[PDB]
């Protein structure tokens, strides 16, 4: 598990490495915990740079370097928990990173 | 605060300027010159090709949108190109400085 | 050893020379180095298909570019601070061990 | 005459400026004083790729022919590396030269 | 309107920027001043950059930075008057800048 | 004819620039003269597929690569033996045909 502090009312940036060959191909998704499935990458792998959002989430996908990376616009102290970025196959989901956020004042 | 970089007179000047790739996803890029700030070089105007190498005159530019890095090059530096210089993030009509650079010319 | 100097909040280039024939299709990486023979910590490495080794892969605010038929690997310490001076290995990869390139010295002006 | 210090044991990048329209359509090269000017390096025999590096040993070459710079690249610079040399500007049989360049290698 | 100025019997370099992407596509000219058509960009516009000749003058096109540039070589003062740099598009032409040249001994 | 000295047991590099616009799409080969242009023993060529000849070629501790961009052909002689030493071609293959490159003396030292 890995832990990412921001303070409150500004971005916190996640970011989540993984071995680009193994993951070629594959899109990704952020994930609260159950796991509620907040933003997946673009349904087009090749267009996995383009940055989606649900709400105040962003997240977008290096497939060269093998990045992930999520964006937390605003970070309220509802955002702290746990979360996991997932790689996913078909129906099934490997986990790429356990993360806790936590925010500060 | 205000970056300085130096270079020898007749030669090339490389110039960077980091900055947060996220904050400012999907922008354009410029360099200018103080006197007001006039325009100098801009990125191209496709952001996805930021990366393709745009001259003006002796002056280039290049971004790397990945990174968060943008490259500007002073070709042939002279005592005149001596000064104060902005990387800036253009969206609409604003232009958001990313850094105060000054240029130094020695011999 | 050999020593890169560069001024803090502005890119730093090293560059590690090697024998193109010698590591011929081994891929690269940059790592961090915190003992005589301590942990050696993996930065960066170049593309996973050798014959891509010219693109920039970036990992942080670090990037690598592999020049294969000179035999020069390109190394970016982008926006240059404090903490990233210290002791680098530029290493050759095969298998699951690595050769030194090139022990660097980064200090920050 | 530049001069271009380097320190030994890294590449050391020498930029040559040119006027891009009347060196049009030229190959340029780069050659060690000895005494004639020995050849080291050319850019691509087809000018509209000179963008690409090419090698001789440890020296490299490429030329931005829009912007109007050469850059050599000595890679891996060894005291015995320092000497004069020269800028090239290829036409037919004859070689104009472009810049007078002293290397210097440090420590 | 803007002045070049250069001594006689060497070459002047003229530029004229432009707006890259208002005038993808478009060849451009350069005109004397009605306003007598001297030299354009090659036909094939994928070929701007060919430098391309009518008697001394010569025009070439960075389509990608937006700067034309017009070289009269070996300036004379019957060069001396007034110019025009101009876009063609499909049989009209607007102009870009207005230029003076102007000659020394 | 030049001459190429290396220690025994180490890898010796053999270099033959050649003008790569005059040989564009031709292979090349390193081979053994023994007689006074006579027999050329081939001993390695460049890969069959010419855009693939920056491939390093092997035939026992010989290797062959080629530069067609810069117009360099690098040979390397590992583990270097008096039974390497002697005169050596790089050539150009065209058809039948082999233009000479370079000759080389290739010298043993212990
Ligand atoms: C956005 O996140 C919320 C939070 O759970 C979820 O209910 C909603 O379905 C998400 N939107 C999309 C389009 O998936
Ligand atoms: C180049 O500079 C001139 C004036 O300095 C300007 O009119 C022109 O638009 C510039 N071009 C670019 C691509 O910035
Ligand atoms: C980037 O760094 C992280 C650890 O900081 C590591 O997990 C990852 O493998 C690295 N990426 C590459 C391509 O080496
Ligand atoms: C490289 O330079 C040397 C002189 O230092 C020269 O003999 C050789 O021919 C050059 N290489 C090429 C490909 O011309
Ligand atoms: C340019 O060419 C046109 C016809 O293409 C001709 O009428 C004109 O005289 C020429 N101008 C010069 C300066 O040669
Ligand atoms: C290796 O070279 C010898 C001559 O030295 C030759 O007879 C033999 O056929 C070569 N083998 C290969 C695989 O090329």
């Amino acid at each position: 598990t890995t832990v990412f502090q921001g303070v409150a009312g500004q971005s916190l940036q996640v970011s989540c490495p993984y071995d680009s060959m193994k993951h070629w191909g594959r899109r990704k998704a952020w994930c609260r915990q159950p796991c509620q499935r907040v933003v997946s990458t673009h349904n087009l792998w090749l267009l996995s740079f383009l940055r989606r959002w649900n709400g105040s989430t962003a997240i977008t996908d290096d497939t060269l370097g093998g990045t992930l990376t999520i964006t937390l616009r605003n970070l309220q102290p509802h955002d702290a928990g746990l979360y996991q970025c997932q790689s996913l196959h078909g129906s099934e989901a490997d986990t790429l990173r356990k993360v806790l956020v936590e925010v500060l004042a």
